[PDB]
């Protein structure tokens, strides 16, 4: 066997609680694995802005720590969000999922690199969810006003979980090929190029860092974290993950109420 070199963390339902912050058990347990030179990487959905306030409360700002963020379309450094690999979506992608939505009744919201977009004029409860709790502004504009050379780094389709569900069974087979499809809670379905995803995004940055598979673990609870658990050498679900996301984990761990991070940690890390 290899010992853990590095450490993907989901943040929605994993590393977070429900009121977004990050308990003392973790934020302990994340510490002394990165003092013991592990290296420890956030691997979410989120914008950076959701994201650059809880690296600081982490203190990953040291040149060789990392973030992995949008899903996997971007991979930055972790001290100033400079970027170290992107892939994004096409301007065709983007009118092509915007009118899809339409069709399938499901809200609809675009990301790039500063901003969140929609051409909802009733907005979601969910964009001002995202706008709000990742911390990233609002813009309405209508798809057919939208700057044809924005960076779209992912969309999102986004609604009530039933009216969301509905629309998931009405989307073709073709488009879930074509585009990296995933849910990442009940009221938010992730979609970005098909060439990147949680998976390809820790794989990117384990090969720039000489670190095998078998030295990873990654910890999740979501359909779109279930590539990256598969990965890694690791793949470990919190307890109030989906079954899905169970079923190809090598270890379920406790909740995200119960401190299931800090308890993966100590089992492969720091015992
Ligand atoms: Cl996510
Ligand atoms: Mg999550």
């Amino acid at each position: 066997s290899l010992a853990i070199k590095l450490i993907a963390i989901d943040m929605d339902g994993t590393l977070l609680l429900p009121d977004h912050t990050i308990s003392p058990a973790v934020k302990n347990a994340i510490a002394a694995a990165r003092a013991r030179g592990v290296n420890v990487v956030l691997t979410t959905g989120r914008p950076y802005a959701g994201v650059h306030n809880y690296l600081k409360e982490l203190h990953m700002e040291q040149p060789g720590d990392y973030c992995i963020t949008y899903n996997g379309a971007l991979v930055q450094k972790a001290a100033d969000g400079s970027t170290v690999a992107q892939t994004a979506l096409s301007y065709d992608d983007y009118r092509f999922l915007e009118k899809l939505s339409r069709e399938v009744g499901s809200h609809f919201h675009a990301l790039d690199r500063t901003t969140l977009y929609t051409a909802n004029r009733d907005i979601s409860y969910y964009t001002v969810h995202e706008s709000f709790v990742a911390t990233i502004p609002l813009v309405f504009c209508e798809a057919e006003k939208m700057d044809p050379n924005t960076q779209f780094l992912k969309v999102m389709m986004i609604d009530e979980p039933a009216i969301l569900d509905q629309a998931i069974a009405r989307i073709p087979q073709e488009v879930k090929e074509k585009y990296t499809v995933l849910k990442s809670a009940p009221y938010f379905l992730e979609i970005l190029d098909k060439r990147v995803n949680k998976g390809t995004g820790v794989k990117s940055l384990a090969d720039v860092l000489g670190i095998k598979p078998e030295e990873i673990m990654a910890i999740g609870d979501q359909e779109n974290d279930i590539a990256m658990i598969e990965y890694a050498g690791v793949g470990v679900a919190v307890d109030n993950a989906i079954p899905s996301v169970k079923e190809v984990a090598n270890f379920v761990t406790k909740s995200n109420l119960e401190d299931g991070v800090a308890f993966a940690i100590e089992k492969y890390v720091l015992n």
